[PDB]
């Protein structure tokens, strides 16, 4: 499955309880694109201080390539993706398939 | 479970064949350390070019906080990690427990 990864840190003035109802907004992109089947997040816990400023994680699971090629293609993700991107200081994506060391 | 996950670029001159057996030589962390479970590892395939030159995703599965926190005193850890960043030009690591938004 193409795990899709969204890291970042919202911008200054970004109240906790915008950044709740940001992070609601985004997963119900599973519900409104069906490429993206499903979504988890979380705040960043580290103790390393390697964390490079970003404070969030947001993980996105697609079947294939084409999948996060259309997720990017749809007009909900593109309306979407203002709302919440205008609330970030920067955003650091990663598109990967999870390979494993194995037989 | 606390989801560790480290994202970085090799430095200039690293082989394909070194990044192999420093890939591998990080799995084999599950089996030195007992509080790290699964690994799993990709390649950055993204299309949106914000990737911010990190090339690949390292994830490494533990199932409580404090066990992150052994594995950083892991002395095994603290000597395999001298070879592995010491391949890298940069390093972004993060540390979250996998949220759902559920009832
Ligand atoms: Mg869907
Ligand atoms: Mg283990």
């Amino acid at each position: 499955p193409v795990k899709h990864v969204l890291l970042a840190s919202f911008k200054d003035g970004v109240s906790p309880e915008k950044i709740e109802e940001l992070i609601k907004g985004y997963a119900n992109l599973v519900n409104l694109i069906e490429p993206m089947k499903a979504f988890h997040w979380g705040k960043d816990v580290s103790i390393e201080n390697l964390h490079q400023g970003y404070t969030h994680i947001f993980e996105s699971t697609f079947e294939s390539k084409e999948a996060v090629a259309e997720y990017i293609a749809h007009p909900a993700h593109v309306e979407f993706a203002t709302i919440f991107l205008g609330s970030l200081d920067k955003v650091l994506v990663i598109d990967y398939k999870p390979t494993s060391v194995s037989l």
